[PDB]
DNA sequence: GTAGAATTGAAATTCTACCGGTGCCTTAC
C-alpha cells in the first residue's frame, strides 16, 4: 500500500521529467528503499543513468537533496542536464561570484532549489553544517562514492569526514553511488559514511565488447607506436603513471605525425578543457594522460585504452579500461606490462606508514600484478576479483585468443643463471643480456667478459627471449633484482638445482 | 650504473634521467 504509492509517484517522475516509460530491473527497488527512508549503496559498473537512482527520489521527496561531487566539471554537467529537464538544480563552488553563491543559498533556504551539488570541502566546514540545520533536508547523495575510500584517507580528507554530516542528520537518508568498488571499498564506504544497515545493490561488471589484452613490454615506444598505427585513426586513451612520461610520449607521437596531446594536472585548466573538448569533438585522436583524465568523460566511441604503465590497482584498471566502448561496439584495452614497473610501485607503497591501510593497498597492488601474470582468462580474474562468480572463459581476451604455450626451459635457465653467476651477481639485466648474446662493447672487453665461457652462449636467440627468461626466473623466485644494489641480478637458494640442472623446468613463450 | 631512446654507420656509442598521481578551498590576528 504505502510503498506502491511511493513507486507510483516515482514512475510519474520517471515519465514526466526524464521522458522514460518503465523502470528497468533493480531501479524500483533502490528508489523504493530510499523513499522508505533507508540508506543505500549502489554499485553500477554498467551504465548509464545511475544518477536517476537519487534524482528521481529527490523529485518525489519534499525538501532539498544535497549531492556531493568530486569535480566542478561534474557538478556543471549534471546541473545543466537537470536544468534542461526543468528541474531546480544548482551548485556551489569557488568559480562562482559571491553574489551568485548568495542567491543559491537563498534558493536552498526557500525551497526553490531541489538539488544542490557541492564539494565535501565546502560542505564540511563547521559553519556551513550549521546553516544546513535550518534548511529542509530530504536526502544526501554521494556520487562517485569510491572517492570516499580512494581519496578520503589522504588526498582529500573531507571525503572521510562526511560521516560527521551523517551523524548530525540521523533522520535523513544517505545514498552512496559508484561504478567501481570491490568489497574492501564497499565496506570502507559504509564505515566512513556511517550508512545504517544499507540496501546494497551491485550490478554486473561484465563488459562483453571490451577485449582485455596484455603485451609484455620490451621496446616500450616501438611497441606502442606499432600498436597505435594498427588502430588506423581510431580514437583512444594512453595512460601513463607520471606527468613527465605523458609529455614525452605525447611529444614522441606528435613527431611521427599522430594526432595526440598530453593531459595532466600540471597543465592550465583552459588547456585541459580544450584537450578534453577536442577529444570529444573527434578533433583529437588520442589523449595521453595521467589518472587526471578520468571522471566525467562521456565519449561513446573510445575504441582503445592503453595502459603504458600498469596501474596501482584493479579498480583503477577497471575504471580506466571501462572508458572504452561505451557505445557497445568492439573496443580494446591493452596493457603493456613490465614486471619492473610493479617493483617500482611496491617500492612507493612500502615507504609510507605501516599498518592496515598499507596492507590493503599492498593487497590491491598485488592483485593487479596477479592479473598481469595470470595464465587464465583475464575476465575471469577481473570478474572474480569483484565477487562476481564465473568459471567459463570469455573467448575475448589475450589468454583465451592466444593460449600460453610452455617449453622445456631448463637449458635456457642454466645459461641465464650461469651468466649471472660468472659476473658475480653485481650487474643489471641489460648487461647480463649483452654478455649472453656475445655482443662486445667497451665494458665487456674492458672487464674481460669476452673470455668467459658463457659469453655469447645465447647469441642464437634474441635479447627479447632472454629478457623474458630472466623476468620469469625473477617471478619464480630464482633470481632477485633488488633495487638495494641498483637492481643487480642476484641468485637465491632456489638457483642451485637448476644451475646444476636435475630439477626440471617449464617456461612460457613471451606475449 | 641502470635502462631505454636516439644516435650512429645493424650492433656499438653516447644521451638522457633515475621514476607518482589524483581537487577542492583560498572571505588574514
Ligand atoms: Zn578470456
Amino acid at each position: 500500500a504505502e510503498v506502491y504509492s511511493q513507486e507510483t509517484l516515482a514512475k510519474q517522475v520517471l515519465q514526466e521529467t526524464f521522458g522514460y516509460q518503465q523502470f528497468r530491473p533493480g531501479q524500483a527497488t533502490i528508489i523504493d528503499a530510499v523513499l522508505e527512508g533507508r540508506d543505500c549503496l549502489v554499485v553500477m559498473p554498467t551504465g548509464g543513468g545511475k544518477s536517476l537512482c537519487y534524482q528521481i527520489p529527490a523529485l518525489v521527496k519534499t525538501g532539498l537533496t544535497i549531492v556531493v561531487s568530486p569535480l566542478i566539471s561534474l557538478m556543471k554537467d549534471q546541473v545543466d542536464q537537470l536544468l534542461a529537464n526543468g528541474v531546480a538544480a544548482a551548485c556551489l563552488n569557488s568559480t562562482q561570484s559571491r553574489e551568485e553563491q548568495q542567491a543559491v543559498l537563498a534558493g536552498c533556504r526557500t525551497g526553490q532549489v531541489r538539488l544542490l551539488y557541492i564539494a565535501p570541502e565546502r560542505l564540511m566546514m563547521d559553519n556551513f553544517i550549521d546553516t544546513l540545520g535550518y534548511w529542509d533536508l530530504a536526502m544526501v547523495a554521494v556520487d562517485e562514492a569510491h572517492c570516499i575510500s580512494q581519496w578520503g584517507h589522504d588526498f582529500r580528507p573531507e571525503y572521510a569526514a562526511l560521516g560527521q554530516l551523517r551523524a548530525r542528520f540521523p533522520a535523513v537518508p544517505f545514498m552512496a553511488l559508484t561504478a567501481t568498488a570491490d568489497d574492501t571499498t564497499r565496506r570502507d564506504i559504509v564505515r566512513l559514511l556511517g550508512l545504517d544497515d544499507p540496501l546494497i545493490e551491485i550490478s554486473s561488471f561484465d563488459r562483453p565488447n571490451i577485449r582485455y589484452m596484455l603485451m609484455e613490454k620490451f621496446k616500450p615506444l616501438d611497441q606502442l607506436m606499432r600498436y597505435v598505427q594498427e588502430q588506423r585513426g581510431k580514437s583512444g586513451i594512453i595512460y601513463c603513471n607520471s606527468r613527465a612520461k605523458v609529455e614525452d610520449t605525447a611529444a614522441r607521437l606528435q613527431s611521427r605525425g599522430i594526432s595526440a596531446a598530453a593531459y595532466h594536472a600540471g597543465l592550465e585548466h583552459e588547456v585541459r578543457a580544450s584537450v578534453q573538448e577536442k577529444f570529444q569533438r573527434d578533433d583529437l585522436q588520442i589523449v595521453v594522460a595521467t589518472v587526471a583524465f578520468g571522471m566525467g568523460i562521456n565519449k561513446p566511441n573510445v575504441r582503445f585504452v592503453v595502459h603504458f604503465d600498469i596501474p596501482r590497482n584493479i579498480e583503477s584498471y577497471y575504471q580506466e579500461t571501462g572508458r572504452a566502448g561505451r557505445d557497445g561496439l568492439p573496443a580494446e584495452a591493452m596493457l603493456f606490462y613490465d614486471p619492473a614497473d610493479m617493483a617500482w610501485l611496491r617500492r612507493c607503497l612500502e615507504e609510507k606508514a605501516p599498518g592496515p591501510l598499507q596492507d590493503i593497498e599492498r593487497h590491491k597492488l598485488n592483485a593487479m600484478g596477479a592479473f598481469a601474470e595470470a595464465q587464465t582468462c583475464r575476465r575471469l580474474v577481473l570478474l572474480n576479483y569483484f565477487g562476481e562468480g564465473r568459471q567459463a572463459p570469455c573467448g575475448n581476451c589475450d589468454i583465451c585468443l592466444d593460449p600460453p604455450r610452455r617449453y622445456d626451459g631448463l637449458v635456457d635457465a642454466q645459461k641465464a643463471l650461469s651468466a649471472i653467476a660468472r659476473v658475480e651477481q653485481r650487474f643489471g639485466m641489460g648487461y647480463v643480456v649483452e654478455v649472453l648474446r656475445g655482443a662486445n662493447n667497451q665494458r665487456i672487453r674492458e672487464l674481460g667478459h669476452d673470455k668467459l665461457k658463457v659469453y655469447g652462449i645465447g647469441r642464437d636467440q634474441s635479447q627479447e627471449h632472454w629478457v623474458s627468461v630472466i623476468r620469469q626466473l625473477i617471478h619464480l623466485g630464482v633470481v632477485t633484482q633488488n633495487i638495494a644494489q641498483h637492481s643487480a641480478l642476484q641468485l637465491t637458494e632456489a638457483a642451485r638445482p637448476f644451475l646444476r640442472g636435475e630439477a626440471p623446468l617449464m617456461l612460457a613463450v613471451p606475449r
